[PDB]
């Protein structure tokens, strides 16, 4: 049944690792062929191709690090995902699960299989556990590791209830080393709600998918990838702003990277991560210095980079893109925005992929700054070569505010700047926003670190080996907000309540001219309004709009998760204890802004949920749709009736 | 009158950092409502940009610094130049004029009016009172402002014909501090005449007014732009090698700037000017570093700065333009260097603005070298951010060769060698050329600095205080020369007088191939040759075409300042004191070619002298036409009859 198919799933996520032990598993490993039946699959291409790269020594071995940013890898784990995703039946897909499990490299079958069930149509309501806890050795450092493979070495026979069941009490990166400054932000950026979010929107919405083949562009995926993007930048400045830090730091490519990376973690081979050192020169010579190369195009990152970065500039500055056809292809359209990020981000989509290519992926690989691998097969990735471990790195935020730098360019020459009338709405008023004392705390929080030990079959069969980690992570006091509206008839509103900042890190006003790009969506309800006055009463266990639409979500929470604040995997979700940023003890001022709007139904291709259904979506306004682009009257967003700005101080205690 | 209309244009100038404290001024800037009336204007939208900008706190109040180089300031200087040239009657627009001398920024109404002045219809014809005089802030270094103000403070009542009426003997930069080698021409490079040059060529082709609106596409202005710009350039070579000096600096921007520039002026809210050290970095993280930026494009000069000097690269290789719609437009045609000249400049004739953009903002942007504004209220810009003292930074003339050798590139490239028959006149020859001794010698110039003090309203009212400036300037004995053409028939010839190195800085010989563009036009008039012998005698007080064409000059002197060598303003003006660049007691060498040609009238608009008009040229001939162009053999620029080469030494005395 499908509670059944759901512990199958779970199942098959188990001592990763390690070869699945369960009997059926092995059964059905050993004795089924894709292959040899070659007909069960939508596709015999898809079957065909993965067959090549099986069988003719052109395949990643287990026991191999996998890096989705790798040309080889990535080509290998798009066929296994099409393989998985093109079984006729779900029968024929849970047995070429298991013989890849069995088979395929660890954590390219993880990354395939993890993309074909959230974008399969039969298994898209699937829960998925926990990916810090399937691979944890990508969201602990390895002092924890360690830590849990000595209890389960000294875990034999003797001494009974001990070693066992046993909780680390881990620390974040700076606990020990003193690391570079910027890695202070620890508890946020390590934090492993915050990866799993990236990690789970990767998987949803992965840069090498087609949106013509997979139905991701009726989610457009441009506007996607800047809005995600944007609000990922500005909720890391609200927490920098937290913390007392300023704007992200600027970085020329052309001059050494002032910033370093130190990680903790460590490869399942035990190999360490890479490290970048404070003012790493970029330059080829430099980041290729003693190295053999040769016939590596990642050894020349920083000259696609630069190109890459120079074609951008051109197509932003002409608003006219080039086309495999070499025509003049409109960027000023109502989908300009979303031909921009899809010409950016490099996806299948990209207007000419050939011309403006995979930036990020180029960049990526320059500012993770480790060896370029002697072989596919000998390949040492560092944080930001992997979606699980981005957000650890400065780097990465440095990086990507490099990039939404273009988009702000291309809508400050390219969009006009919102009048009165346009965001006004016509016998709605505001009156007053009260929201109740916002308190941020840290409490520990326990996750199941048991598949980073190495476990005998009779300990795999029955999970005789309990071993957990403890971790300080930042949860807020539950609060509930009310807005109280005056409106002239019954209308049907849209509610976009945004959370920014008020005060820079010394103090200074923000004026909303150099402020709205800051603007982190709290929550985005629809309300049905009635004549005269009316009060919304909103929980902060009700909200699921954060930084990102979710409509269709706690419906498959109902039924997966719902048979509390379990990790949730379904949409992208952001930590349900990570909305309110870290405040202080004084409390650190933010300001909330409130805006009402007549209801603008989002162009569903389908109703059913599912990634490129646009079921995602609230309204059909633009992402952020007040502060979409520039502002340039901040007195016209005050003067609106239909708007609010309400001031609260989060409270920090402990 | 039209004498009483030039004196009340003369008093709105009177104190501009003040209040005007005149009964009538007072009287009309209270009564006055211009959006009130809003019909006495041709336009609508033009009041009603402006009432936007001054209502809704979008408006650079009394008091703040204003720099034409900021978005806002232009745009807003703009909206007030519009205001003033709109004005469908010269009443409507004086009273315009008091109400913003009384109300708005003073130097945005300082800069519109006298934009609108040059331009307006009615008011061409106005002389206006010297810049270094009305705003002396801008061209006297603070230890002469801070002595006037030392003046104005104990003069009061007692020890009378005593801190009045005094004489400040001001100094050139380097006289206390031992500033920088290349300000050691500061005599040049600080004269009040030369920077009021630019100043008056600036406000009469601003860099942002459209030649189909204005009338200035008339006049090309991407000719003159480029002509202009390399005649400065030219002087400043020949002084240069007067002083020993070599060719101008040659500068990468990936290089630290190694020249540095240190002014000595004030602001009158008493901010001194902006510093630039020795060896300044120019990239993104040294030049904003502890900065707080993060919504102004300014900060990112740099790669805005590459991004068009790439463009303009590319167009001036193909010699094809991208435009809004994407084609391609030919740049061979016969204005093909003024379509150069309007993309460089990136006036709105710029064919795509969006794309190749304003390349000298950002450049003097990131030259200028200053700390970005926190807001638009609170802006420290530097030298080469404002038009009156461009001139002094040695960046400036640094820029703008990097700027023209792009001109020079494009020529070289797209543009025949001139042969014998292009240039020939056949039936003339210049017989020879007698010049008197070109003498050069310092005097003292005393201008009126009462305008840089506070006074009070009796003050005002009577001018009691007086305070001049006397300034080493260089002047030249009166000299004539003679030109000898034996001419076949009556013909009417132009005759076109070049003034140019002829040995380097080390004594050597520079060849005509590598000395075309170092040529400054000395005269430039038209004379009726008759059959057979023929002399040209004019006088020194008789040229008015020094590198520009000024043909409808000194009939606007005959009218407004003819009711002797005062400040013209008129058209653009080079100091009648400096056209001889200075010599050495020994006698610095040069040379003076000499050439004749057939009348090729230029193609006028109109016969009215206005700006746009077309009137101001002589000959339809490529501005600097016989060495507009690359030369490619100097032995047939020696060759032809109707040309000579005639060697002076200039003797400099004092």
């Amino acid at each position: 049944n499908y509670s059944q198919q759901q512990r199958d799933v779970w199942r098959l996520f188990k001592y990763i690792n390690q070869p699945s032990y369960y009997k059926d598993h092995v059964e059905i490993a050993h004795s089924y062929y894709f292959y040899d039946h070659a007909s069960n699959y939508a596709k015999h291409e898809v079957v065909e191709e993965f067959y090549r790269y099986f069988k003719y020594d052109t395949f990643l071995q287990r026991g191999e690090i996998f890096s989705v940013f790798h040309g080889e890898h990535l080509k290998q784990a798009i066929a296994l995902f099409k393989l998985f995703y093109y079984a006729n039946d779900f029968d024929t897909f849970y047995k070429t699960a298991v013989w890849a499990r069995q088979h395929v490299n660890e954590g390219m079958f993880l990354y395939a299989f993890s993309v074909a069930l959230i974008h399969r149509p039969d298994t898209y309501y699937f829960s998925l556990p926990p990916i810090y806890e399937i691979y944890p050795h990508y969201f602990y450092n390895y002092e924890v590791i360690q830590k849990a493979q000595h209890y389960k070495q000294m875990y034999y026979g003797q001494d009974g209830a001990h070693y066992n069941d046993r909780t680390i009490y881990a620390n974040y990166s700076g606990y020990y080393v003193n690391v570079y400054p910027e890695q202070a932000l620890a508890y946020f950026t390590e934090d492993v709600g915050v990866n799993s979010f990236y990690y789970y929107y990767n998987l949803y919405y992965p840069y090498w998918m087609s949106g013509e083949e997979f139905n991701l562009k009726y989610d457009n995926r441009g506007e996607i990838f800047y809005y995600m993007y944007q609000q990922i930048l500005a909720r890391y400045y609200l927490e920098r702003l937290s913390h007392g830090f300023g704007e992200i730091d600027h970085f020329d490519w052309e001059v050494p990277f002032e910033s370093g990376y130190y990680p903790s973690m460590c490869y399942p081979n035990g190999l360490y991560f890479p490290t970048r050192h404070a003012y790493a020169h970029l330059y080829e010579y430099f980041y290729n210095y003693g190295q053999h190369y040769g016939f590596n195009k990642y050894a020349h990152s920083y000259t696609h980079i630069s190109d890459y970065e120079r074609r951008i500039h051109d197509v932003i500055d002409s608003g006219y893109v080039h086309t495999h056809s070499g025509q003049k292809v409109d960027l000023f359209s109502h989908e300009g925005l979303d031909i921009l990020g899809n010409l950016i981000e490099g996806n299948p989509e990209s207007p000419y992929y050939h011309y403006y290519g995979a930036y990020q992926v180029f960049a990526r690989h320059l500012l993770g700054y480790s060896h370029q691998p002697l072989t596919f097969h000998k390949l040492h990735p560092s944080a930001l070569e992997h979606f699980e471990t981005s957000m650890r790195d400065p780097a990465f935020y440095q990086l990507y505010k490099k990039l939404l730098g273009f988009f702000f360019r291309y809508k400050s020459q390219h969009y006009h700047y919102y009048d009165e009338h346009d965001l006004a709405y016509h016998g709605v008023h505001v009156k007053h926003v009260e929201v109740d004392p916002l308190v941020t705390y840290f409490d520990y929080f326990y996750a199941d670190l048991s598949n980073a030990v190495y476990v005998t079959p009779e300990e795999f069969v029955h999970d005789s080996f309990k071993v957990h980690v403890a971790q300080e992570r930042l949860n807020h006091k539950p609060f509930t907000y009310k807005i109280y509206i005056d409106s002239d008839k019954d209308t049907e509103a849209v509610v976009k309540v945004f959370l920014g900042p008020k005060y820079d890190e010394y103090g200074r006003y923000i004026n909303l001219t150099e402020n709205w790009m800051n603007f982190v969506q709290f929550d985005h309800f629809v309300y049905k309004l009635k004549s005269g006055e009316n009060v919304i009463s909103r929980n902060s266990h009700e909200i699921y709009n954060y930084i990102h639409d979710r409509t269709s979500y706690y419906e498959l929470y109902q039924k997966a998760f719902g048979v509390q604040f379990h990790d949730n995997q379904f949409f992208f979700g952001f930590p349900q204890r990570y909305m309110l940023p870290r405040g202080s003890p004084e409390g650190m001022t933010y300001q909330f802004y409130v805006f009402v709007t007549k209801y603008h139904p989002y162009k569903a291709h389908a109703s059913v949920p599912m990634v490129g259904s646009g079921m995602h979506y609230v309204d059909a306004y633009p992402m952020g749709y007040p502060f979409d682009r520039p502002v340039y009257y901040e007195e016209l967003f005050y003067a609106l009736p239909n708007s609010y700005f309400q001031d609260v101080r989060i409270y920090y205690q402990g």
